[PDB]
């Protein structure tokens, strides 16, 4: 290949030196006698100059035709310029034209479109500088994640997708035809992350989950990504501390490198720079208090949707924690509170700003007769559940674990009014295409 | 939590500490008037030493039905001693069995079960040292990639599963309903990563892929992680370049930390240790010409399948790459090879030692109309590609890129027998479950 020289290298400080661009036409715009180019490509813009009595008037002809999103090479002198982006700007000289464009589909200040053209063009939507931007931010939170999850030790595992068993309830499954056979499609890695600790102790996987939520709200996908974590001897508090540490490191990273791309979408980053431990506890009874004493009508073993959440966040400056929940609107596999079984130890963590849960977890019931007497209750087949069970034959221990949403994640971060955005190609009861 | 001490901790130089073991009994035998109790936990085994005298006869007796995989949590003092595993051992102040177990169902030597009971008991396979270093070799290709992809400067995303597009043929395709539409599962994210490049440039995703192969074969499995990398700007030499280094660093990086997990799987590391660039190259036609050469009744046109690549491999002593295939039987979106039309430039790197395809990869087509053409060529609605094709309109550039399995690698690395002992959960047509 020759190499070529990313917008973001092309600096005062390369005055006089040959640079070969490549990228897009982000803006085509005559300045005096001169066609200004603005070349888009992955690390910024750069101004190119193309004048007529350097590259002639074949070139100078083709220059002014090219519209936004035009493939192009460009050679030239790089001029140290106060008055041009980035205090530099190129001279061209030679001129490649790829694919001149003229009808780029998504306008110059994507906001100005529906969202629904938006998403019928996600394909075209994701190359434009808000929506890289929210890529980019996504790509740093789980590298921080990775950084610190090898060092605090834990392993990585890639379970499986294909399933028989439902983790998070009946309704959301899909199923399909497998052979001879039906799957389901993974809701959590969980079931496998409690096997894989016998062997590993403490374990993560980051996964796509599978989610046939039939209501279309802003905080659910029909496809997420999954980050979840189990540890063999921790109990509920262990695992609560464990989470704070790692949605803080994730935070203070990608303050640290993405400070750029959060601010294309945040005035405010107070709840960021707010997000070290301790986080605020708070038990699921003060949860009730609080809503009750700002007028919700709420009563205790009510669930806490998303609008008991958003009232909640408000009492909160940085993300907190909500602990022992009522046991019956828990999930089967959550250990009883021993002081009180009425409760579950489980615990939410939910980012404030309105934006509620991120995080679910809990401590697991580690004891066979009980396990097995919650699959029964919830109206389970303990047959699809065996192996599930055999954890707690064959030298159970105490455990907990969590899984973290990371488009709720992204989406709090920047404040973003939907968590499609912070998917790839989202996909929603509707929407299934691009 | 109350810390632990891992078994790997247990070292001469803590001679005279008090430490706490949590983990799981892999042996249990009397030795003299003592028992000697084996712990295992993700790390190592350190022999502990129950004395009678010491712990009492209530806790001696306990100690005496312990089985494997009984759940122990041990504190005691570290004693030096040459003779006990690791240099020393733990002397047992205090011993809580916290579940006894006497009936583990995978033998001490799991090689000596049938397989299909290692598979029918996989959540309990795993936790023992072979299938576990298994994982931790996988663990650690991946880190290793992750850390090549980063310096490199390539950017991670995170593609959908749930897509409309086949992207390796209908014959290997998932489908299933979603609400009021049909879906497949992805076989591959490359359609969506060659959108993402028009942003990112060198963009890569570590995804779940889905192929309904029929055929059971120790070299397939109906979901396996899949490393893909696309670039804007590469050609297919460019590409293959990628891939040597890419590979190199995996191996080399994976050498360095996990020695001993490979020394359990192989008696010889030369292959290993001649993954290095440049990997040897062959035409497609040269590959032909060696396999005709040794008998084998191939013609220019056929498809090389796993046999002849195993046979190609005998020429080999360390990873190689095939170019220049018949266009024919390949994939829709590669790019033909303009000095002969008859091949595509796509190429395929095999792994020696008989272990063949471990990576696929292509330079893609870039011109509309010859891709429109040979989606209707191969029997395709362009409707369903519609979106794949504006990438041709609106900016195409040159671009290239390839896929890597996952298991494959591991699977030659460790000389296993099937692909299915480098999933944590195989998945084929005759197994979903656990
Ligand atoms: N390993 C575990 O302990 C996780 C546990 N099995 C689990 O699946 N919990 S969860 O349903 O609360 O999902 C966990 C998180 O996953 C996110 N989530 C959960 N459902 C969705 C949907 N539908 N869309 C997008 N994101 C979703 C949200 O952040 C939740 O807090
Ligand atoms: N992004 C790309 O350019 C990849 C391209 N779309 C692709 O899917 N190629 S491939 O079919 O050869 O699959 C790529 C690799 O994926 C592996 N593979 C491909 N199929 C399987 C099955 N069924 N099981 C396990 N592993 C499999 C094998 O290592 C192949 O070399
Ligand atoms: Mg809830
Ligand atoms: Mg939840
Ligand atoms: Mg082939
Ligand atoms: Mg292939």
């Amino acid at each position: 290949m020759i190499e070529k020289v990313y917008c973001q290298e092309v600096k005062p400080e390369l005055d006089g030196k040959k640079v070969r661009l490549a990228g897009w036409v982000y803006t085509n715009m005559r300045v005096g006698k001169k066609i200004f180019l603005w070349i888009r490509d992955s690390t910024g813009i750069v101004q190119a100059v193309v004048a007529k009595n350097v590259v002639g008037e074949e070139t100078f002809e083709k220059a002014k035709k090219l519209g936004r999103e035009s493939s192009v090479i460009v050679e030239g002198i790089v001029k140290a310029d106060e008055r041009a982006p980035g205090g530099a700007e190129v001279h061209v000289e030679k001129l490649e034209v790829i694919q001149a464009v003229s009808e780029f589909p998504i306008p110059e200040n994507p906001e100005q479109a529906s969202p629904e053209l938006l998403l019928d063009y996600r394909h075209l939507h994701i190359r434009t500088p808000k929506a890289s931007a929210i890529m980019k931010v996504k790509e740093t939170l789980i590298m921080a994640a990775r950084e610190w999850l090898l060092k605090d030790g834990w392993h990585e595992v890639f379970p499986p997708i294909l399933v028989t068993g439902a983790v998070e309830g009946g309704a959301t499954l899909f199923k399909l035809k497998y052979f001879d056979k039906y799957a389901y499609l993974s809701q959590s890695a969980q079931l496998y992350l409690e096997a894989a600790i016998f062997g590993l102790e403490k374990v993560w996987s980051l996964t796509p989950s599978f989610r046939a939520e039939k209501s279309r709200t802003r905080r659910h996908l029909t496809e997420f990504w999954h980050l979840e974590l189990e540890a063999a001897w921790m109990d509920l508090w262990d695992i609560m501390k464990v989470e704070e540490e790692l949605v803080s490191y994730m935070v203070q990273r990608t303050l640290e490198l993405r400070k750029k791309e959060i601010e294309m979408f945040r005035d405010d980053l107070t709840t960021l720079k707010n997000t070290e431990p301790p986080f605020p506890r708070i038990s699921y009874d003060e949860a009730i208090d609080i809503l009750q004493s700002k007028g919700v009508n709420v009563e205790w073993g009510d669930d806490l949707g998303a609008d008991e959440e958003r009232v909640l966040t408000e009492e909160f400056d940085r993300p907190f924690f909500v602990y022992g929940y009522p046991k019956h609107i828990k999930a089967f596999y959550m250990k009883e509170d021993p002081n009180d079984p009425r409760k579950v130890l489980a615990s939410d963590m939910l980012a404030p700003e309105g934006y509620g849960e991120i995080i679910g977890g809990s401590q697991r019931e580690d004891d066979y007769d009980k396990l097995l007497n919650r699959i029964l209750e919830e109206g389970m087949d303990p047959k699809d559940y065996e192996w599930y069970l055999d954890l707690r034959r064959y030298g159970s221990v105490p455990h907990s674990g969590f899984g973290l949403g990371v488009e709720r994640l992204v989406a709090w971060v920047l404040k973003l009014d939907h968590i499609r955005w912070a998917a790839l190609f989202p996909r929603t009861p509707a929407r299934l295409y691009p």
